[PDB]
């Protein structure tokens, strides 16, 4: 008698209790429900995301069957929950005599199977006849992977299924639902919970949490941070624990920095972030406000949700454009990894797969893929109208929204993220800037050129478009004297020791010789190491000039 | 002083070239160790010819 096998009636546990009350989802539920109800398609489904809470709902499906929620219908119909598995004879055969036991059975449960919905290779039909049988109330979900492989290959699969939304709550509610822990999840580990421990993990694991889910990913650490507060305390007062150390201290265990973690969330850091970034780089004003200037409007939502941060760069590489973001995301994302390269050399077709693609080695892309793996990033687009037609398009939905579908089709959000555009549009205008133009003529001899390449929708969705504009060496020593900081920071403090010197020469070498005009200092950056990292240090490295000694050229 | 010859005879023979692109970043690993020196072949390459190696700033090379 196979009927409890692998079929395992959760409302036994919902019965029992032994399963997990939440909020809200009724909405589903009812209409799910309503679905289970329905003679024509039955089968109501969860179409996407993974770890969304599907049998959760089962659960309050459970529940309201347990509660007697579980309408009329189908109150004699509970839930079997299967257990996909067993042994090989062969498996489906114990999958199949099960399937005529329950609509024999006569309808005191339903089944649910959660993501676990199989193109058989022998496809043949497996459970379908049983489900096709007019008859077997079921309850399937799979991503929308599958969802959009097997289900739609039939599509009668619908006149049995239904989908419906894995359901992703908003961050309040997750926060509201995880609100509802304070009083009861403060005391798991025996401890109480501030406003300060509350919100927070939510706010950061939505900020700072690469993967996990809404209540999921928020939920997560608090209990993962109990390694101290549950116990070292036991092991001592503390009653009410705080956001830092439940979240910010145990948030730093990927990477640190709690205080911009915590001291500053983007209220200062925007505040002065203009010097900020011509901390980084002194010049290019205009984009220090502007960008800058702009992406402070990026956040707070004076402007849509969905809505991307978005730029177009012009100058000189080695002009520091391509880093500047990498300021911007240090100095906002407190990274340089969120900057991701998209090129646009690379951009004729093809690439749909290498940002991801519904994969048929044809496998999971890369780009949109980084962004899936980075969730918070920066994306820097190489030489952009050098792509092709091919991604700009697709780039509408960077231009949208900032959210954007994988190439499985699989939206994730850039509105939270960056995105940059690279060009030479003006290389002849920088030379125009280089006689120095009123910009606007230039920037419209720009604007223009940059007109031509593109809809204006590309044109129209970016947050704005800057030069990096001619750099006078004012900047450039700077810079240059910038660049001067990197590596000694490097190495004085840890290898090196190293106390300096400088002759004007080098000062002025650098400035004057190192620094390119048009290929810029970019190869200076590289030759200072030459003419001075590799030159000097070769001087050292014999240590005869000894340590935290110097020789300039 | 530290760079030595390098002087490619191209042969060229998927696009098969990137091959010569792909160099660019083995002498980019030498890091102008060396110097390139091509003779009669220049032109429009793949695309361009070159430079996104000399663009970065970077290599040495004899031109002809
Ligand atoms: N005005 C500048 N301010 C700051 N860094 C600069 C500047 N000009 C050049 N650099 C340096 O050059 C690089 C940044 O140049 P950038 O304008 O961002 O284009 P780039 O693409 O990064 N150069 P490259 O990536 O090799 O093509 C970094 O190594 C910077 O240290």
């Amino acid at each position: 008698e196979y009927l409890s096998k692998y079929a395992i009636d959760m409302t036994e546990q919902a019965r029992q209790g032994k399963l997990d009350p939440v909020i809200g989802r009724e909405e589903e539920i009812r209409s799910t429900i309503r679905v289970l109800a329905r003679r024509i398609k039955s089968n109501p489904c969860l179409i996407g995301e993974p770890g969304i809470g599907k049998t959760a709902i089962i659960e309050g499906v459970a529940q309201r069957i347990i509660d007697d929620d579980v309408p009329t219908i189908l109150q004699g119909a509970k839930l079997f929950s299967l257990d996909l598995a067993a042994l090989t004879g062969d498996f489906e055969e114990r999958f199949k005599g099960v399937l005529k036991e329950i609509e024999e059975s006569k309808t005191l449960i339903v089944l649910f199977i959660d993501e676990i919905h199989m193109l058989m290779g022998d496809a043949a039909n497996i459970l379908k006849p049983a489900l096709s049988r007019g008859q077997l109330k079921v309850i399937g979900a799979t991503t929308n992977n599958e969802y959009r492989s097997i289900v739609e290959k039939d599509g009668a699969f619908e006149r049995r299924f239904q989908k419906i939304e894995v359901a992703e709550p908003s961050v309040r509610q997750t926060v509201a639902i995880l609100r509802g822990l304070q009083p009861k999840y403060e005391i798991h580990h025996g401890v109480r919970i501030l406003d300060s421990a509350l919100v927070t993990a939510a706010q950061l694991a939505k900020r700072y949490l690469p993967y996990r889910r809404l209540p999921d990913s928020a939920l997560d650490l608090v209990d993962i941070s109990c390694a101290g507060v549950a116990v070292a305390r036991d092991s001592s007062m503390i009653q009410n624990v705080v956001d830092s150390d439940t979240i910010s201290e145990t948030a730093a265990r990927l990477t640190g920095i709690p205080v911009k973690k915590l001291s500053e969330s983007e209220n200062e850091k925007l505040i002065h972030m203009e010097r900020d970034l011509s901390s980084e780089v002194v010049g290019q004003m205009d984009a220090i406000k502007a960008v800058s200037n702009a992406v402070r409007l990026s956040r707070s939502g004076l402007a849509n949700p969905r809505q991307p941060a978005s730029f177009l760069f012009l100058g000189l590489s080695g002009s520091g454009k391509t880093e500047l973001a990498k300021k911007v995301a240090g100095f906002l994302f407190n990274d340089e990894d969120m900057m991701i390269r998209v090129d646009c050399s690379e951009l004729s077709e093809k690439y749909a797969v290498s940002k991801l693609l519904g994969t048929t080695y044809d496998e999971g892309g890369f780009l949109t893929n980084q962004l899936q793996y980075k969730p918070y990033s920066v994306l820097l687009f190489d030489e952009v109208e050098k792509a092709h037609p091919d991604v700009l398009t697709v780039m509408l939905q960077m231009l949208d929204d900032g959210r954007i579908t994988s190439g499985q089709g699989k939206t994730i959000d850039c509105s939270n993220c960056i995105v940059i555009m690279t060009s030479n549009l003006g290389a002849e205008f920088i030379n125009s800037q280089q006689g120095s133009k009123i910009q606007e003529s230039t920037k419209n001899l720009v604007m223009g050129a940059v007109r031509q390449h593109f809809r204006p929708e590309f044109l129209n969705r970016i947050s704005s478009i800057v030069i990096f504009n001619k750099l006078s060496r004012k900047a450039i020593h700077k810079i240059v004297d910038i660049r001067l900081k990197e590596i000694e920071e490097r190495f004085e403090q840890n290898d090196k020791h190293y106390k300096l010197n400088l002759t004007q020469e080098a000062k002025d070498f650098l400035a004057k010789y190192g620094y390119s005009d048009d290929m810029g200092a970019r190869p200076l950056n590289r030759l200072i190491q030459n003419e001075i990292l590799n030159k000097l240090a070769l001087r050292i490295l014999k240590n005869e000039i000894k340590d935290k000694e110097t020789v300039n050229v």
